[PDB]
């Protein structure tokens, strides 16, 4: 899901996404995570 874990690069959430659902997914949306 989209989270307020601010981004730098496209991922800048992958790690979280992996530990949240299981895989390094999601992108950089409005400088916030879109997983």
């Amino acid at each position: 899901v989209v989270i307020g874990q601010r981004c730098y690069r496209s991922p800048d959430c992958y790690s979280a996404c992996k530990k949240l659902v299981g895989k390094a997914t999601g992108k950089c949306t409005n400088g916030r995570c879109d997983c």
